[PDB]
């Protein structure tokens, strides 16, 4: 974290469905 725009195994919500 933050989160948001990530880079890893998970996205943020998913990428806008969720937060973003």
């Amino acid at each position: 974290c933050x989160f948001x725009l990530p880079g890893g195994g998970g996205v943020c919500x998913l990428x806008s469905e969720c937060i973003x």
